[PDB]
């Protein structure tokens, strides 16, 4: 972790981040579908890449999703060893089209779509606000340095190349501290039975580490 640069989120952004924090919904489960959907492409991106490139697999010839629950931590991580963001990729929006999609989304929302609709316009992301309070993104694409990304959802992101943290090789680490009320989302049984639920067939392995 080296220099911090901070950036302000687009006004469209802001706005969905606060509809997403400060609305009850009673389906926030949905936001590790919508991770786990974002990991799964991540992973086809780098096999893709390598069907024309085999050493783009050099880095890291694995490829699964793993989900990381840390009760004393408060957190849940879930990583990939999909193909990585550049720090260009994390300025503009983690790599979605947020710029246009979040402000048809919240278009979508007060017309009567529901929250879980959100992965239509590609901004599934940001659905880690129903239940994390703030979100760090450790990232490594290959052509990059290693990077994290953090915001508490007030109005800025942080960036800051990742020189001190546990070398990814590829992909990236989303680690969720998960908000005071929200720790359900912590224990394995309920992880289990949202997978369960949303997410059975998945191109990758899921992987769950449990601590004894
Ligand atoms: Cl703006």
């Amino acid at each position: 972790s080296m220099s911090t640069e901070t950036f302000g989120f687009q006004a469209e952004i802001s706005q969905l981040l606060d509809l997403i924090i400060n609305t009850f919904y009673s389906n926030k489960e949905i936001f590790l579908r919508e991770l786990i959907s974002n990991s799964s492409d991540a992973l086809d991106k780098i096999r893709y890449a390598a069907l024309t490139d085999p050493s783009q697999l050099d880095s890291e010839k694995d490829l699964y999703i793993r989900i990381i629950p840390n009760k004393e931590e408060g957190t849940l991580t879930i990583r990939d060893t999909g193909i990585g963001m550049t720090k260009a990729d994390l300025v503009n929006n983690l790599g979605t089209i947020a710029k246009s999609g979040t402000k048809a989304f919240m278009e979508a929302l007060s017309s009567g779509a529901d929250i879980s609709m959100i992965g239509q316009f590609g901004v599934g992301f940001y659905s880690s606000y129903l239940v994390a309070e703030k979100v760090q993104v450790t990232t490594k694409h290959n052509d990059d340095e290693q990077y994290i990304w953090e915001s508490a959802a007030g109005g800025t992101f942080t960036i800051t190349e990742d020189t001190e943290g546990p070398r990814l090789g590829r992909g990236t680490s989303m680690k969720l501290f998960i908000k005071e009320d929200l720790k359900e989302y912590l224990e394995e049984k309920r992880i289990r039975e949202i997978v369960k639920k949303h997410s059975e067939f998945i191109s990758y392995p899921i992987q769950l580490v449990v601590t004894k």
